[PDB]
């Protein structure tokens, strides 16, 4: 049916947006990891006069590079924000498909599944759960990015850096929810 093709395409769209998210998150981690390491080197600053002079000049250039890296990290957040808005579109699309099915074919309890077993509303419930997770993850990343650029403790930097990569909200069950949609719709 037409709705089946739309739902299968919607699941594929979720896969592609989640891939773009991971691509940007990995790139952001590289940037965030460069900020942390330069910060720790800058924070590590009765030695020889040559060493003092050298350390002084090197640390001035650390500050310049750190400012460029922080702007680079903000650009990644901008890319992730664009993805999160596209995800809200995808969740809204799933919702609209459910509304189209109800109007054209009546009560869902009396319609057959589009594929194997899922009622069409279950696609929306899963889609909305994914949106909710990435909403929370994006909010957390702005705090992480803010802390990285201002924190002065190496250990905190590592903890925040670990949060950026592990993604406590997305890592919980993003894969399982996505996989269940791809499995039901017959994707690879």
């Amino acid at each position: 049916s037409v709705s089946a093709r739309k739902i299968k395409d919607n699941a594929a769209d979720w896969h592609n947006l989640i891939l773009k998210w991971e691509t940007l998150n990995d790139a952001g981690f590289t940037t965030a990891n460069n900020i942390a390491n330069l910060k720790i080197s800058l924070l590590n600053k009765s030695s020889s006069p040559a060493s003092k002079e050298n350390e002084e000049k090197v640390c001035l250039e650390y500050n310049e590079e750190l400012e460029k890296l922080c702007e680079e990290l903000q650009a990644t957040l901008d890319g992730l924000t664009k993805i999160q808005v596209k995800m809200e579109k995808l969740s809204s699309t799933t919702k609209g498909i459910c509304e189209l099915e109800n109007y054209h074919y009546g009560e869902e309890s009396k319609r057959p599944p589009l594929f194997h077993t899922w009622p069409t509303t279950h696609f929306y419930e899963v889609s909305h759960k994914l949106l909710e997770m990435y909403r929370k993850e994006l909010l957390l990343k702005r705090t992480v990015a803010k802390e990285l650029a201002h924190t002065g403790d190496p250990d905190l930097t590592l903890s925040y850096l670990s949060m950026w990569l592990h993604q406590p909200y997305v890592e919980s069950d993003s894969r399982l929810h996505l996989e269940s949609m791809l499995l039901e719709t017959g994707h690879r």
